[PDB]
């Protein structure tokens, strides 16, 4: 999973 790749709901769990 690409985490810091445009963070979004799964990413970066909305940071």
């Amino acid at each position: 999973a690409f985490r810091p790749t445009a963070p979004g709901h799964s990413p970066g769990v909305g940071h």
